[PDB]
């Protein structure tokens, strides 16, 4: 909404108190609204809050409702609004959700058996909780029957599930429950979020479901709300426009990936923009056909990205969701052959309003399927983004390592790079809409810094080839060419800090969870400790061995720089933009963050707080020494200083692209902002200005005419 958003990652270490002791921070650096995590109440010790346990309630670790209502007041009285994060589509499978329980007490004559996706056939609901099948966990004697006065309760490790009744074994009494224990590789009796045993989901689209889970946090008095996976849900449509005959017109953003030419057909105000991070991202791309050569000689094979994501697709489908597609195909009554060919073949997260992609069915089979039986297709929709999500983001982008900067969350590997006439039309449909411009978030591979230092890369293809080939030689590996490759990019990228302890731990637990990911040579549910070992030896080598250490050295204090002359950039063209520019807690300042939970650690606002006091004012000597990134933290507040002042003219006015050469993109904001941003950071350019027009450098105060340099700053001129 507005101007800018900020995103706060609340938790038992930063609650409600603490983001109230910064409302005076947060104005001042130019935010219009706070973009608060879930504040329902999660499992005990949740540091994300997407866990949720109870919807009546506001959780207590982060201060309680008291103190949620004040941040509330006191943001209003300060001018900043706030948007809420909320959870609509499941809740954890936990002792301490209650109305979970109930059902597993009292079975179908529980009130609350309708709340839950629960798959009707089932008498009995399985639960995959255990880490070995029911006979060996009883013959160790893991399983405990506990008699209190609450009645009788059944124990495993943490585990507390009710019992209805009791008799005198182990096996007497589990016979007469209304769930059934089994290992974690059985499937469950209920849709789950993704392949998380631990989530179920819930009925949303019954009104009495929306009423009950939507009580708590309708009634407070917040601005907007942005709904998390929204393409989980039964009828999308139908919740917004529950939401709406209850909040009215309250901002409405949701999380919802996009294919590149896929427009958005809900009916939200806008998304928490991934368009935007992937489509300002390709422009910073160069020579890819040399960046191919590199990857394709070094690891010596090639791939066609297509028939790879469809064959991947394919077998996510078998390995992780078999028993759901068979269910769903028996509804329809069709072969699970071609249901999976159908659903490895579509290229977006999910259909709506049960139209099919006629490409993938020939125009036939599925088509009239669907005619006769309309409602196990609109079920169907809702594990369509289970298959895209496991596929592409969590197994491909581990997989695919020519330029891993493009390698995230919204992505299209497809895509290298774009022209500027490319996003200036993106630009253009933007106009208008209450849609986010992100660049990092708490869900992102990587931060937007490290993104920009790993692009510099395409720039200096010959010495990061011959620097690879340096580097290997030196440290000879016993790990795949591939994982070498991707494992030289990663530590470029992040590496600003020095070779520590710290760094190193984060290093090797990255590595470990992108290895089992990729799925080629060990997994998360077959490890291969023989190659895990060597890829931790490639850690240890790379941070011991002096002659790498040095060569590497030199090489990254050079690429460094650069990346953070790109990083202005991109700063730069999210807040002038259409749409709304979205700011990750701390990206005021330089950070380089890798797979959460890398990316989940807290951050210093003392300490953000004295570099905005020292950085209202430019310095040459920001530029000197960017390091300390006094110059990000001036960029970022001068920028949004200027959009507040003109909020409804950046969010509503005129978009006017400029045809530069390559390595510049440029435009005009409601005829009266030029804007000119690099994005080939190694280069500098000069550009020749309109007769007798006067411009005035909004970052350096410079009067501006005839001709303009662009060296390490983006030229934001005001047309005097």
């Amino acid at each position: 909404m507005i101007s800018a958003t900020y995103r706060l990652q609340l938790n038992k270490n930063f609650n409600f108190g603490d983001v109230i002791d910064n409302l005076w921070y947060f104005k001042d650096l130019g935010v219009s609204h706070l973009y608060l995590s879930p504040v329902l109440m999660a499992s005990p010790g949740s540091n994300h809050g997407y866990d949720v346990i109870d919807h009546s309630r506001i959780n207590d670790e982060l201060g309680g409702e008291k103190e949620y209502r004040r941040l509330i007041e006191t943001a209003h009285t300060i001018g900043l609004g706030i948007i809420q994060d909320i959870v609509p589509n499941h809740m954890a499978v936990n002792s301490l959700n209650w109305r979970l329980m109930d059902v597993l007490k009292m079975g179908k004559k529980s009130k609350y058996y309708t709340y839950f996706d629960f798959f009707p056939e089932d008498d009995k609901i399985r639960l995959p909780i255990l880490g070995e099948d029911l006979d060996t966990v009883i013959s160790k004697g893991l399983l405990k029957i506990v008699k209190d006065g609450d009645e009788y309760f059944l124990e495993y490790f943490k585990w507390k599930l009710p019992l209805t009744e009791v008799g005198n074994d182990i096996y007497d009494t589990l016979q007469k429950q209304n769930y059934t224990l089994m290992s974690w590789k059985n499937p469950p009796s209920y849709r789950r979020f993704f392949d998380v045993n631990t989530l179920i989901g819930v009925n949303v689209e019954k009104d009495h479901v929306f009423q009950e889970s939507h009580s708590k946090i309708l009634d407070l008095d917040v601005d907007g709300y942005r709904i998390d996976h929204i393409d989980g849900l039964y009828d999308p449509e139908k919740y917004i426009n529950d939401l709406r005959s209850i909040i009215k017109n309250k901002i409405i953003i949701v999380e919802k990936i996009l294919g590149f030419q896929e427009e958005l057909k809900l009916n939200s105000d806008g998304t928490t923009g991934y368009d935007f991070l992937n489509y300002s991202n390709l422009l910073f791309n160069f020579n890819q056909e040399i960046m191919d050569s590199i990857y394709e000689n070094f690891t010596a094979e090639k791939i066609s990205i297509s028939e790879s994501i469809k064959k991947i697709k394919a077998q996510i489908i078998d390995e992780l969701f078999s028993y759901e597609v068979k269910r769903l195909a028996s509804q329809l009554g069709i072969s699970y052959d071609i249901l999976r060919d159908y659903l490895s073949c579509i290229d977006v997260y999910r259909t709506y309003a049960n139209q099919i992609v006629k490409e993938c069915d020939k125009t036939n089979e599925i088509e009239e399927a669907t005619k006769r039986n309309p409602e196990a297709y609109t079920k169907l929709q809702q594990y369509m983004p289970a298959v895209y999500a496991k596929a592409y983001e969590d197994t491909f982008l581990f997989r695919y390592n020519r330029l891993i900067s493009i390698n995230e969350v919204g992505s299209d590997l497809r895509y290298y790079k774009i022209s500027p006439d490319q996003f200036h039309v993106f630009n253009q449909k933007r106009r208008g809409k209450i849609t986010l411009n992100a660049t990092s978030t708490h869900d992102t591979k990587f931060s937007e810094d490290v993104r920009m230092k790993i692009s510099v890369l395409s720039e200096f293809p010959e010495e990061w080839k011959n620097k690879v080939e340096e580097w290997h030689s030196i440290i000879n590996p016993k790990v795949s060419r591939n994982d070498e490759y991707r494992y030289y990019q990663v530590l470029v990228g992040s590496f600003y800090e020095g070779f520590s302890n710290d760094f190193k731990e984060r290093i090797k637990q990255h590595m470990i969870k992108s290895v089992r990911e990729a799925k080629i040579n060990t997994s998360w549910r077959n490890q291969n400790k023989e190659y895990e070992n060597r890829v931790m030896e490639l850690v240890e080598e790379t941070f011991t061995n002096k002659d790498f250490i040095k060569s590497f050295m030199k090489f990254e204090s050079k690429i460094r720089r650069i990346g953070m002359i790109k990083s202005l950039s991109l700063v730069a063209l999210k807040i002038m933009s259409a749409g709304i520019p979205d700011f990750y807690q701390g990206t005021e300042i330089w950070r380089y963050l890798l797979t959460d939970p890398d990316n989940r650690v807290p951050v210093d606002f003392k300490k953000l707080h004295e570099i905005l006091e020292k950085s209202k004012k430019f310095e040459k000597n920001m530029l000197e020494s960017m390091d300390d990134g006094r110059i990000k933290m001036y960029l970022t507040y001068k920028l949004l200083s200027l959009r507040k002042q003109l909020a409804e003219d950046f969010l509503k006015g005129e978009y006017k692209g400029l045809d530069l050469e390559e390595g510049l993109c440029g435009f005009i904001r409601f005829n009266k902002i030029l804007v000119i941003i690099k994005t080939k950071g190694s280069v500098n350019y000069k550009l020749k200005l309109e007769e007798g027009a006067i411009y005035t450098d909004v970052l350096t105060g410079e009067e501006i005419k005839k001709e303009v340099q662009i060296n390490e700053l983006p030229r934001i001129l005001v047309r005097m």
